[PDB]
């Protein structure tokens, strides 16, 4: 199994550039609007403490250069919507794509489109930490670079990058500016909580295990949710909701192993080890594919 | 932070089609007026068990290839064979087609791999030549005719298409000429690969990654020559490491500090005792599908 992101070009032709004095990142153009980080207009200094209604009360639709390559948009209005600042531009962009935007839960992974200067640079896939921080590769002038998932030519905005926190993984916004955890916007010292293990992705890897012929770690057994989740809790697993239970559907019904079997398969794992044994040629259990991932990366959709 | 990151797919995108020889569907690449694809397109399910391509091909029409781009049909309106690749001359120019090149890459180099289904891209992820000439893909019924690329300001070097899936579950095409990497062949018959090794300059670029990203539980004290270190690589079926490759690796030994044959003696002692459960970028394995190149353009 690999990780493997969604086809970029969609968002690809939506990346511009945004730059207040001499501080440039990247915005996402949709219509006639453009969302960017709304420190932006921060100097260097004003980083550390910032006031950001106050810094944006002395800034006008003049003072936004916006590019799409060398090519600048005129701004003709502004507002803050959280931590994003929205543009308002007088370019309608031709590639715009069908689009929604999502807030989504730990666990759940997206493609990101990693940019610098409004030109888009690489792209892979992340995973949602449960204490909201993502494992992403990014480096000075990234911000603005979005995360995002496609269903059927409709492409769900779900990150936008803001930060790097000092463990070295990254926190960010929805596109409505919201951080994702308990982060601000202030370059300030923060720290990520601890983090634990994706219970339903781990789910999800034994699964695609199954699929593939590997099913040494199927037992006899079974277990209730909340016996499973308190006993997953000991082992810095995340408890599983009624949502973790019903994306795992498909692939109960494909493998014919219900939910509750696995769980309690799992459960054994964790108070027994795996003996020197691999899963999917891995001794380690993978966190990082959700139920859709096994089951996109199965099929041939597109 | 440092993760397996592909190129940005847009441009190879807009360049993919579907092409379809009676009730054998696949994908092809649309450059210009003409259209780029795997030749047992025009072998039926049976024919592929033992195909005579150029005795297929010479009782071929051009109506015999529907192209799809999209909705829209193209009008084949001329065909050809090289290698093991079918060039179809269509009737329409496509305008999406970026810069590009036709590149033959060496065993250990990277590339993306855009997989299609049916004309559509279906995901995009990273590969290496493993040199053993096969690729670790992910790769399904109808992907064929799916490309591999890297991208040099917006200049696109195509250097795969996709064809066959071995019985291990790795994966066997051609460059964009037709010709296979690797001793195989396009008929539908169980094929082996020589014994694959790793890629030594790829683990040790790795391992400066690992450096770079504040990480250094593996080094050590001591200190080899470069024929002492291809000893141990090879009785470990490591590729041998050349002084090309030491010099490759300059950059990197330079941003860290440790001379390239430094990082060699700490992959030794990781090859002669192993990680000791310990992981490295949170892998329990030696990871090699990394170029120097590609740890510095994303490390810096
Ligand atoms: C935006 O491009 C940038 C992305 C950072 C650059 C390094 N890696 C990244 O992901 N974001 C910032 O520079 C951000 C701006 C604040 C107003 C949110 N600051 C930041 O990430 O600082 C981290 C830091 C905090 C405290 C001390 C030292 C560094
Ligand atoms: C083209 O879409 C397809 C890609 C394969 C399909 C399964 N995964 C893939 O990557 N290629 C073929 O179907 C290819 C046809 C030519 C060799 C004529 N055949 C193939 O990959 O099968 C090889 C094989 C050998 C022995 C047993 C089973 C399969």
């Amino acid at each position: 199994f690999r990780k493997m992101a969604f086809p970029s070009g969609k968002v690809e032709g939506c990346m511009v550039q945004v730059t207040c004095g001499t501080t440039t990142l990247n915005g996402l153009w949709l219509d006639d609007v453009v969302y960017c980080p709304r420190h932006v207009i921060c100097t260097f200094e004003d980083m550390l403490n910032p006031n950001y209604e106050d810094l944006l009360i002395r800034k006008s639709n003049h003072n936004f250069l916006v590019q799409a390559g060398n090519v600048q948009l005129r701004v003709i209005g502004h507002s803050m919507q959280n931590c994003v600042l929205k543009l308002k531009v007088d370019t309608a962009n031709p590639k715009t794509p069908k689009y929604k935007f999502v807030r989504i839960q730990p666990g759940q992974t997206f493609s990101v489109l990693a940019c610098y200067n409004g030109s888009p640079s690489g792209v892979y896939q992340c995973a949602m930490r449960p204490n909201f921080t993502i494992k992403g590769s990014f480096l000075n002038g990234s911000c603005g670079s979005v995360g995002f998932n496609i269903d059927y030519d409709c492409v769900s905005f779900c990150y936008m990058h803001h930060m790097e926190l000092p463990t070295g993984v990254h926190a960010g916004t929805d596109l409505e500016g919201n951080f994702y955890g308990p982060f601000v916007d202030r370059q300030t010292a923060q720290a990520a909580g601890t983090d634990t293990t994706i219970t339903v992705n781990v789910l999800a890897w034994l699964y695609a295990a199954v699929i593939n012929g590997d099913r040494w770690f199927l037992n006899r057994f079974t277990t209730t949710l909340n016996d499973f989740n308190l006993v997953a809790m000991k082992y810095n697993y995340e408890p599983l909701t009624q949502d973790h239970v019903d994306i795992l559907g498909p692939l109960s019904a494909q493998t014919g192993i219900a939910v509750l079997d696995m769980c309690a398969s799992l459960k054994e794992l964790l108070q027994n080890g795996m003996n020197g044994r691999t899963i999917l040629g891995s001794a380690l259990l993978e966190d990082e594919f959700t139920p859709f991932d096994v089951v996109r990366q199965c099929s041939g959709v597109t």
